[PDB]
């Protein structure tokens, strides 16, 4: 009886299906894959990347940036929703290949630095190349790049360091408040009496409320399907996109269902 | 004109006056200096150290451990109230010289790893040797060593990673609920509109309430004066020590006055 | 066509075949798998582990330690030949589950801390959970545990941080000088004009000489086949083992052939 | 009673700000009168080799501004060795600029612990820790614009001590600049040092390495070691040592120290 072979983080093909840049607002573009969000915000003072998707997505991201007129040197900042392999995957490589520095909260920083290992729920099941944060941010802290202001909103649950980022762009000669809210799922998590996360339920409850109150004209999520985006649909990608309020409400209802099932017995 | 010389974190003499171990309960001892707390909890499964004081206290702590019958190998765990120089100072050296591993929350861990540099309020004024945390703890998480159970209570404010640790020891044939609550001070802090700590006020207010509600037969604090301990007085050191409620009340009062003067 | 799926570090079944502790000398035991070395060296003051094999080997190592009378508290030190996945794999987990601290040279420490990512030759193909070194060692430095003294001998090549560890144990009332020499292979490596490792050839050449000159009654290697050990043969496991000289000479030959092939190509 | 914490107090000249002093077409001394901090500026970004003391961060930034180098323009930080008097402001510079650090493994580990647990100084000279972004190997090259930097390991003063070499121009001719690290062993236990068993061997190799460097112009982290006088402006390098003279002087001093140690 040999030990099991290691398994890589294999995923649905659509998570790895490359797409051309899709314009969300005047300065904001979806540059990831059909089923994983990676947002490029272009400012007069360099570019900002929010999430990168999977580890093998680095070169694709760089190719899309080039199409947008962004050189590796132009990329100044990487922000993250949470430090799982399907969102922070290519961060280490992007840091080696670009001028980009990472800003994240302490919880996301520590998970990123250990490459997603010793996950509270997944253990070492979903690892990726580790990276160091260049700046630690606090809840409500702002970062300004080229007159565009990004605000962090902590929403602990999916991971302890789960974060929503908000900024104001423009579209059709009008300000548009963009909310990139993190995942609110608890996929296979032990919810009550979890020794690794004693206040998990309380944190999720606060996070549902936080997501509801976000400045949110346009909502996007790390997994686009969670906010009902269809990136493959092009110009009508966000035709049926959920609001922050509807997103949180659906998430809490799922959560409540899971909590009920767990209580038996 | 030459740039100013660097300035060291210079402290009151009493913070640097060694003392012999002072018994708090059957397994819990104050082993730091007269004016800085360092708590040794001795179990049949090894020893736990809560805070180490200043960087220069490492050898003294080891002297006191040996006096208590705890070898460098016997020290298993280091816990921290917060990662300032006056409490986490000797952690790196203790890690090199003992079997000890550090458990801390993410905020304390990142501050520890940068040796207290780029402090939200103090800049680089209070640096110390950096150290890596061996285990990251979440709010309410328990750590059991030799049948003694330590519980973490996050109380953000003084630092983002400020933590209270509680455990039950025995004294006089009865259980004693010990609370090692962190500093609730905001010394010279900008409280409102602080870009480095936007929700400082909310965190402090939650922390006052957390401390007030702690399981707390005996309160100890990293700076013993904050809870009215006098370690140099020996047997009557904690005779007039504050309750957790009194400690939080005084802290909130001081905070409220500071906030009023700022607005 | 989507981006390629991630590929796991899959290995020969024999690398993952657990074995019971095999005694090498009075205080030195092989406790890994049939085809990956993990050495337990015991003293009255605690135990040392030299290498752990693959990431999935953690629980097996702990079980074998238990069988040898080494509790998690008794494991004091982890040393490494080199920080590849097939030798440092379970180090992070062992640190979490035991009192063990890691001592390694700066090169090995930096590779361990990035979990084998950005490997000079393998890129991100062989990643594992990252870990921090607790102590940095210099060439020729000794570490004493109980009455046993371990000496580091730097032998850069296979990795920049490649190290041989030597100590003296006993067998049949007599001292036995054990040499745990690191790998001297260059599997698929670009040898000449490698921008990531300009002095690769020079380092290997000095390393062949270093291995040749080690205090060496008993040679052991991270991959037992390299020193002609057969861990499945029990009492006769080391009956056909190579000397340090023979091991270095064969490795230099192989290397010379590889260099000639590269030069021709 | 226990002693107070120590601050790294230094000679006034080490903290004496100076305006940028041109060494060659791309290369400027931008530190203080008695601590080297070299700025190399290209159309594809600037490189800083050493920063001096921790309190020098704002001064370096002011001098960069004077040279037309914005915080965003600063791409790379290289180090001679990771002591407080050279890597001091690195953490702050990383926070305030786009700069990333390239260093060898030895320098990276020392930098990450802010100079603490020094092989010889213990915790006597500490500074704010920083992480390296790129690990370099011996002989590795880094290209920024038209400038090519080559690393030459010269272990001794610290395990990670490195010389950096590049070719600039001066009056229509190539000038091979060698920024050689310290070859001093101040108060060091040389023989039988358990923390550095092969110290003597490494130093002797390092003297030879420095002697052989491509070296039209030598600069050193402590400029006095190579007989530079930065305060003298246009005359600063008029009596600068060759790489050979620098290495020879260092070896003679080292030999003297070893003799004294063996005798005592
Ligand atoms: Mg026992
Ligand atoms: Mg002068
Ligand atoms: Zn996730
Ligand atoms: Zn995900
Ligand atoms: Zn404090
Ligand atoms: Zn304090
Ligand atoms: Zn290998
Ligand atoms: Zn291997
Ligand atoms: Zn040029
Ligand atoms: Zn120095
Ligand atoms: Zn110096």
């Amino acid at each position: 009886v040999p030990l099991p072979q290691l398994r890589a983080y294999t995923v649905d093909a659509s998570w790895l299906q490359p797409m051309a840049p899709l314009q969300i607002a005047d300065h904001t573009w979806q540059i990831g894959t059909e089923d994983l969000t990676a947002l490029l915000v272009q400012t007069p003072d360099g570019a900002v990347l929010l999430d990168g998707g999977m580890p093998q997505m680095a070169s694709h991201l760089l190719d899309n940036m080039k199409a947008r007129g962004v050189t590796p040197r132009d990329l100044r900042l990487i922000l993250l929703s949470h430090a799982h392999a399907c969102h922070a995957g290519p961060v280490a490589e992007l840091k080696r290949r670009t001028g980009a520095k990472v800003a994240a909260n302490a919880e996301s920083a520590v998970l990123l630095a250990r490459g997603g290992s010793d996950d509270l729920h997944f253990g070492d099941g979903i690892t990726y190349p580790p990276a160091n944060a260049d700046r630690i941010v606090m809840d409500g802290e702002v970062i300004t790049v080229g007159g565009i202001v990004f605000t962090a909103h902590f929403m602990a649950g999916h991971t302890p360091g789960s974060t929503a980022w908000t900024w104001t762009d423009t579209r059709n000669g009008k300000p548009v408040r963009i909310a990139y809210a993190d995942s609110l799922s608890a996929p296979g998590y032990q919810l009550q009496g979890n020794p690794r996360y004693p206040h998990l339920i309380e944190d999720y409850r606060r996070s549902f409320a936080t997501v509801r109150a976000l400045p949110c004209d346009v909502l996007l999520t790390p997994h686009p399907g969670a906010s009902n985006w269809d990136y493959a649909a092009g110009a009508r990608a966000g035709a049926k996109a959920l609001t922050c309020k509807a997103y949180a409400d659906a998430a809490e209802q799922k959560f409540d269902g899971q909590l009920a099932k767990e209580t038996a017995g």
